[PDB]
């Protein structure tokens, strides 16, 4: 009953459409077939065996089916069998009252506090259709010839308001629809199977706006002018948040608000024609973007002539109250009238800078603001321009990824197949050529970064007289050498990854030290790749300005062009060696700064190493009972304290510090506490969620470290030695056959440890090293890094599915359950050929390689396909489907650093969805491998103090408004149970906003630091003061009507 179309089993194929049709004509009532469509395996001249129908009313379609059960269709002697079918021909509502014809369309939004709507544009004989299977509605309109579609969702409505526009009260005639995002844009472009009883003989490709003045890019509400309708009310119900309430409107000439630029609802510049700031200025353009403040409601003279003399902070801070409020403020000058050194700072101690947020859509632009992150290497030596760095990223209306369709579709004109570019092909080019002029600024294009590339973000800076966009770009070095499309763009945008500053180092203290390099069976295999040395007063030196005690064997450092890992050597001559093969670009600084030192987190078990561990023997039942021990420890650590300390100690940080972990050894009871208790829940809770979503087996016997190589050539092919710290477990218990007490703090292995990465798709990554334990390795005093053997025929991050030694982490595991008896050769690691210019790349080409990274980018779906497939046959990684998958997802990953589309075929594509993902509205098929028995598994098993204080509330609250938060345990520990549309289909933008959030209230915990040091300055005061603090908020008696958050006092 959900669709009227009907698929026929078996059709002579010696039958036209048109017999058909009037043999169904015949049987059923006149002219009650809509449209018929007979597949063909050619292009006109070899139908299928079987032919779709769509019928006009439900019960003709009921009669039809009635019939065909009765056997009562004999056409040609052959019987015809009726069934359902997946999609309808045409997307039309089956209602002859959902279909309105010649209506009135006009866009606008409300103009000032009072029942009014400006009209931009209004449109007559448009076609408006509602579909509710499809949650969508569609809007025909005709202009000079071409007709365009106008789809509006039922999520992008926030509210529907029935008007009139006769002025009529008893009448409803009209109806306002407030859009809270843009709707989508469509286009029309231009026989003997296919009936279609009109002329539907084309296709839809999305375009910009058709508008000459950008009417709808600007205007955030609809309007339908209809006629009286008696019984429309009962349609227009099913619209979500819908108003049964009668409201009158009054039309407002409001013709004059039209840009013909390509940024629509910006603010004129020159109606000011004055000296008003650029930040409060842009503060207001993104409170008009967002659904607060209307564009004529903020455009009046009162308003700009009022904030244009006041003190800033006051200004700013009035700004952010009534941006944070939920509501839409009608009047903003009652409300504004009812209210009334630290940059340079903040980047040397935590590298805190505000940067400016835009988002680009077809239809509109959005501003965030000055949202506070981490700052970067430019902005080190740029810290004066901080406003001009505007972060760009480009997505869909719903704040979603492009998909491959949006741009550049696939025709078939010639004889070859030649895409197409859209509109909004043309549309990126020329934002990212021209710039987005807001206010008295013009942002240009600097660079962007290897992880903006999959997220289709860009930086980009305003010109300057002082210091333009050239200025920086020769700054960081000189870009001409590449001869390289996507090289270059990777060369000039890996310069942007957050360090810490510590001393420079000079030119002169350089040296060159041949590396090492074996061809075995014609291919060339290097062991030196990104390795490095370093010496011991010179990793003291840099430890200094980051606050580390012990001094890592190794870490990932980059300076001047170069980036790789460097390894601290007992033997050097001097603070600084450098290699051959690691100067990426020529430099202008040298500047040296550090990234991440090292850190022994527990390994964890990810889906692709159980996937190929599910070949060489391992059983499924040493899985099930690891996942029910680690379930059964889950449940004991809410109502246990001593499983608690465990469990922190061996899952997230092995030496971390924290107040929970504190009061974890040594507290009161779980019933009590009510702060920890919602901590502990939540994070059981996200636990939960996180093991639902992907298997992540907690074991305490395997860490992840990066790895390095020694100058000493002892260890063989296939030997290492294997190095980490020591957890409760291993102090609890060190005495074991593959576990070695070298130290009180460090333990040695002897056991048979595997290394793999965290992207394996081949059955050959799996191999099997051997412990060593020598005392002259010891005595260089290494920890926390793997030692792989200098010698050898091939190198062992090669064995990898071919990786380097640029600081990326390793599996390691001493573990004696596994099998090592199945061994099987790695895949090649040999790339595709570098592609060459002839010439010099004119900041064209680079914008094209951009542009072209959103289409044929199938990183995130080889991977899932390779999981379904193996899932679904036997001697999974074993075919050749797996390997043609793994090669694939290799040459997608390449695809960054080399532009070779992965080409990704249709039919190898899963169709069919296991169990274990979220992909609820795609098919889902039972699964019955050991990721179906985990599943089935865990599915089972869970079925002055006043004045600060409020101050603080304030703040949590704004936050949590800002944030979308509603609660405290969500905003502090950065989980948001509920997201957004787009939030929980990529994992990057999530993890960024987590990452923001914390950040932000980390400095909001750090500000009430120093609140409570300058307060008392007086240390047994002060804790005397903090004791009455505790006091007073956990007294009931004395919090206020206000929401009283109790996480105020805890900061130690």
């Amino acid at each position: 009953t959900n669709r009227s179309t009907v698929k026929i089993s078996n059709v002579p194929q010696t039958i036209v459409a048109d017999e058909l049709l009037r043999f169904l004509e015949l049987h059923l009532g006149e002219d009650t077939v809509f449209a018929l469509e007979i597949p063909t395996t050619r292009d006109n001249w070899k139908p299928r065996d079987f032919a779709r129908v769509q019928f006009t009313t439900l019960e003709v379609k009921s009669r039809a089916q009635l019939l065909s059960s009765q056997s009562k269709l004999l056409f040609k002697t052959h019987n015809l069998r009726l069934s359902e079918a997946y999609d309808d021909i045409i997307p039309r509502p089956v209602d002859p009252r959902k279909r309105l014809d010649d209506i009135v369309l006009t866009v606008g939004f409300p103009e000032s506090d009072e029942k009014r709507f400006c009209a931009l544009e209004k449109w007559d004989g448009v076609r408006c259709w509602i579909l509710t299977e499809k949650r969508r509605v569609e809007f025909w309109v005709w202009e000079s010839g071409d007709c365009y579609k106008i789809e509006v969702r039922f999520e992008d409505i926030i509210e529907t308001l029935s008007c009139c526009v006769n002025g009529d009260a008893s009448e409803i005639d009209a109806f306002l629809l407030k859009l809270k995002y843009g709707p989508k844009v469509f286009k029309r472009v231009t026989d003997r199977y296919r009936f279609c009883k009109e002329d539907f003989d084309f296709m839809w490709i999305r375009t910009t706006d058709f508008s000459g003045s950008k009417s709808i890019g600007t205007s955030t509400c609809f309007c339908l002018e209809v006629h009286n309708g008696s019984t429309m009310l009962d349609i227009f119900s099913g619209l979500p948040y819908y108003r049964e309430d009668t409201l009158s409107l009054t039309y407002v000439d409001g013709k004059t608000f039209a840009s013909a630029a390509q940024i629509v609802p910006l603010l004129n510049a020159a109606i000011l024609g004055l000296e008003f700031p650029y930040e409060i200025l842009f503060q207001l353009n993104a409170l008009v973007h967002a659904q607060k403040i209307s564009l004529f409601a903020a455009s009046d003279m009162e308003l700009i002539k009022i904030l244009r003399g006041m003190s800033l902070e006051t200004a700013l801070v009035i700004l952010k109250k009534l941006h944070q409020q939920s509501s839409i403020c009608y009047d903003p000058v009652f409300f504004v009238k009812t209210q009334m050194a630290s940059a340079y700072k903040r980047l040397t101690e935590q590298n805190i800078m505000s940067c400016q947020r835009a988002y680009v859509t077809p239809s509109k632009i959005y501003l965030l603001g000055p949202e506070l992150e981490t700052a970067n290497y430019v902005v080190k030596n740029f810290a004066e321009h901080v406003s001009d760095f505007m972060r760009v990223t480009f997505v869909e209306e719903d704040w979603s990824k492009l998909p491959a369709n949006a741009l550049s579709v696939n025709s078939k004109e010639g004889y070859f197949v030649k895409p197409s570019r859209t509109n909004i092909y043309n549309r990126v080019l020329s934002i990212l050529g021209e710039g987005i002029t807001v206010g008295p600024k013009r942002f240009e294009f600097l660079a962007f970064s290897a992880s903006q590339l999959r997220g289709n973000s860009v930086w980009m800076f305003a010109s300057n007289e002082k210091v333009k966009a050239e200025d920086i770009r020769e700054w960081m070095g000189c870009f001409r050498k590449i001869r390289s499309i996507s090289k270059c763009a990777a060369r000039m945008g890996q310069l942007f990854s957050a360090s810490r500053q510590t001393l420079i180092v000079r030119a002169q203290d350089v040296e060159q030290i041949p590396d090492i390099e074996v061809t075995t069976d014609g291919a060339d295999y290097c062991f030196s790749d990104g390795i490095g040395k370093i010496s011991l007063a010179f990793a003291k030196q840099v430890a200094q300005k980051c606050g580390l005690s012990h001094v890592p064997s190794a870490f990932q450092i980059r300076y001047g062009g170069y980036k790789g890992v460097i390894a601290v050597d007992r033997s050097s001559f001097r603070k600084l060696s450098l290699r051959d093969s690691m100067l990426k670009f020529d430099s202008n600084n040298r500047m040296l700064n550090v990234t991440r030192w090292t850190e022994s987190m527990p390994c964890f078990l990810n889906r692709e190493i159980i996937c190929l561990l599910s070949t060489l023997g391992i059983e499924d039942a040493m899985f099930e009972a690891m996942q029910a021990v680690h379930l059964s420890m889950l449940g004991n650590m809410l109502e246990d304290r001593d499983a608690a300390l465990n469990v922190l100690q061996k899952l997230s940080g092995e030496n971390s510090k924290n107040l929970l972990v504190k009061m974890l050894l040594q507290g009161y009871a779980p019933s009590s506490e009510p702060y920890l208790s919602m901590m502990l829940r939540v994070h059981h809770e996200s636990q939960l969620s996180e093991l639902k979503s992907r298997c992540r087996i907690l074991v305490p016997k395997g860490r992840i470290l990066i790895g390095c190589m020694d100058e000493m050539g002892i260890l063989e092919y296939g030997q290492v030695y294997v190095r980490v710290t020591l957890t409760k477990a291993e102090l609890k218990s060190r005495d074991q056959s593959y576990f070695r007490k070298i130290d009180e703090e460090t333990s040695v292995v002897i056991g048979k440890v595997v290394v793999t990465k965290n992207p394996c798709l081949h059955p050959g990554d799996i191999r099997v090293l051997d412990a060593i334990y020598e005392v002259h390795f010891e005595e260089k005093g290494y920890l926390d890094c793997i030692i792989f053997p200098q010698k050898g025929e091939r190198p062992h991050p090669n064995e990898c599915s071919g990786g380097d030694l640029d600081g990326d982490q390793f599996f390691v595991s001493w573990d004696e359950k596994i099998i090592p008896s199945e061994m099987d050769p790695p895949m090649d690691y040999a790339g595709s050929r570098p592609r060459l210019m002839d010439h010099d790349v004119t900041l064209e080409e680079i914008h094209k390689f951009f542009v072209d990274y959103m289409i044929s980018d199938t990183l995130g779906v080889i991977s899932t396909a390779h999981l379904v497939h193996a899932d679904r046959d036997p001697e999974k990684a074993r075919s050749q489907k797996c390997l043609e998958l793994a090669n694939l997802h290799s040459r997608a990953v390449d695809f960054a650093k080399t532009g070779a589309p992965a080409e990704m075929p249709y039919a190898l594509k899963p169709r069919e969805f296991p169990d274990f993902l979220e992909r609820f509205e795609k098919p889902t098929y039972i699964s019955e491998s050991v990721f179906g028995k985990l599943y089935r598994a865990v599915k089972s098993s869970l079925a002055t103090a006043k004045a600060h204080r409020d101050m603080y509330g304030e703040k949590l609250t704004s936050l949590m408004i800002y944030y979308g938060a509603a609660n405290e345990e969500e905003i502090l520990t950065g989980i948001l149970k509920t997201k957004e549309m787009y939030l929980a289909r990529d994992n990057r933008r999530y993890g960024d906003m987590k990452d923001r959030i914390t950040l932000s209230v980390k400095d909001l915990h750090k500000e009430a630091m120093g609140w409570f040091e300058k307060s008392c300055e007086d240390e047994q005061q002060k804790k005397k003061l903090a004791s009455a603090w505790y006091y007073v908020t956990y007294n009931p008696n004395h919090r206020d009507e206000k929401l009283t958050f109790l996480s105020f006092p805890w900061i130690v």
